[PDB]
RNA sequence: GGGCCCGGUAAGUCUCUUCGGAGAUACUGCCGGGCCC
């Protein structure tokens, strides 16, 4: 069986970022998986990355620029309140002081950090240091 | 068998609460469609 798109996604990022890759193409493109990578780029994470129509489900450019050390989709997609991040921060952002947690909520996808800012809890999706 | 999208829902979930419920709707689920492999 195929892993789900957002994990294989976060996968081949890490990956082609680990191995110096200045480029990556990602398959299955989501809208969930667009918004995901809007908010790894808007934290210097990644650099551009478009949508490339394919008659399928769409394929993302992404440009790959060594800031990432890790990423990945956290599973299951864990329930969090609008105070229950650091408990979560500590499980998956190995480095204090380093990373964001990409968190659902009602209001849209986006960081840990704005969705406390907003006073939002959410659903976890995945993180990125 | 897998995946993408549209509309609806609001069970899960989140917010608030007079704690009865109310509001929200991204994700999961559910209903109805379109489509790709």
């Amino acid at each position: 069986s195929l892993m789900d798109p957002l994990a294989n996604a976060l996968n081949h990022i890490s990956n082609c970022e680990r191995v110096g890759k200045k480029v990556v193409y990602i398959k299955p493109a989501s809208k969930l998986i667009g918004r995901v990578l809007k908010v790894m780029q808007d934290n210097g994470y990644i650099g551009e990355f478009e949508f490339i129509e394919d008659g399928r489900a769409g394929i993302f450019k992404v440009e790959l620029i060594g800031k990432i050390n890790k990423c990945g989709a956290i599973k299951p997609r864990f329930p969090v309140k609008k105070f229950g991040y650091e408990k979560f921060e500590k499980r998956y952002l190995p480095a204090r002081d380093f990373g964001i947690l990409i968190v659902s909520t009602t209001q849209g996808v986006m960081s840990h950090e704005e969705a406390k800012k907003r006073g939002l809890g959410g659903r976890l999706l995945a993180y990125v240091y």
